[PDB]
């Protein structure tokens, strides 16, 4: 089984990935995952990520360059993925194509039926060949409380400074309405909408 | 031995390339070939060629976006060029990474001791670790010629219609005179300048 867990910056998506790991162990599920972007693992990943802080000239400045980068990253991955599959009862992953589809589409002030997140779906499932989900898990935040959680972690480690996108409060709020949307349309494959005070327990019986 | 050929769209570098290739074996080298960009072998350089003839949104509109994505997908033949090298007595290829620091800089109004070539520098021989040439081949054409070859090339061929940089004759122009001050620079190691009445024989020897 594979499931991804999506949501803006600061939604708390390590910390749910942490306890449905742990909930799916306490049923006697081998589990194994992953997190995009891939820092340290791929050049694609790392790029971005340094784009998002500045370097690399005028490359973050274009929204498909960007979603590009995040696409190559995991087009690296598609072996990983599979034979994580096959190997482990539930793959679970923090971030995956979703995010790529919310946040171009946020960027361009477009909707989850716009053509940032058509472009995605043609590249990364078609075209590169990435597996769908199984459930996609939409971490839904308040984007006030995700962007406060995003700038304590900045204040407290000096590793994780805030990003271009993260800085972005009215992207990181329109962010969240696309995911809203990709959600109700099951873009994808099946998605959940989980809250904060969700209960990991339930959420994996549900997704088993 | 690792030599790359250069020069503008239309300057007759594959040419020279077959031609070179055929003086190497008549002297008894063996001798393997590699044109970047990988159209066909890699996603990266796939996307590129697309988003230069207007595909992919706002992608071709960021330099090093599309520096990016040339070099990655030098990054996925490293391993190649380096089997390539040992394999072979001569290995040639038909563009590399100089042709990466002349149209970036192009593109910026930048000449060879600007950000843009510093840039590729550091990326594509540092940080990717792709080997510098032994020889850098700059086919050096009038721009002029150069643009009548490559529109000559699109009446001719339906499946070789101009892209973006093609189209562009001041951007031609420009990353002619680029190339030059490379050369003379002995950016990324030795250069020799050829015109296209370079006589085949001659050259390999110079090279060989
Ligand atoms: C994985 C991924 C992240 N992003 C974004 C969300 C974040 O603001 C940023 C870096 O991801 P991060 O928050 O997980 O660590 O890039 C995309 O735009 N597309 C993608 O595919
Ligand atoms: C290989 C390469 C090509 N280019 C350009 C030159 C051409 O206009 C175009 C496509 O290459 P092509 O002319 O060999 O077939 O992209 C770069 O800007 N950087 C590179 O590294
Ligand atoms: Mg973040
Ligand atoms: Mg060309």
């Amino acid at each position: 089984m594979l499931i991804a867990i999506e949501g803006v910056d600061g939604a708390g998506k390590r910390t749910l990935v942490e306890k449905l790991s742990g909930a799916f162990r306490a049923a006697g599920r081998s589990v194994a995952t992953l997190a995009f972007p891939r820092y340290g693992q791929s050049v694609a990943a790392d790029i971005a990520a340094e784009a998002l802080h500045g370097e690399h000239g005028d490359l973050a400045s274009s929204v498909y360059a960007m979603a590009t980068l995040f696409a190559l990253d995991r087009a690296g991955a598609v072996h990983t993925i599979q034979g994580l599959c096959r190997g482990y009862d539930v793959v679970i992953l923090d971030r995956y194509v979703a995010s790529n589809a919310a946040y171009s589409a946020a960027r361009l002030h477009e909707n989850a039926a716009g053509k940032a997140a058509a472009w995605v779906q043609r590249i990364e499932f078609a075209r590169l060949g990435l597996p769908k989900p199984d459930w996609q898990v939409l971490l839904a935040v308040s984007a006030e409380l995700a962007g406060e959680r995003s700038r304590g972690r900045a204040q407290r480690d000096p590793g994780r400074a805030r990003d271009n996108y993260e800085r972005d409060a009215e992207l990181q709020q329109r962010t969240g309405a696309v995911y809203a949307e990709l959600a109700a349309q099951g873009w994808g494959g099946r998605w959940l909408v989980v809250g904060a005070d969700v209960d990991p327990g339930r959420l994996a019986a549900t997704l088993a």
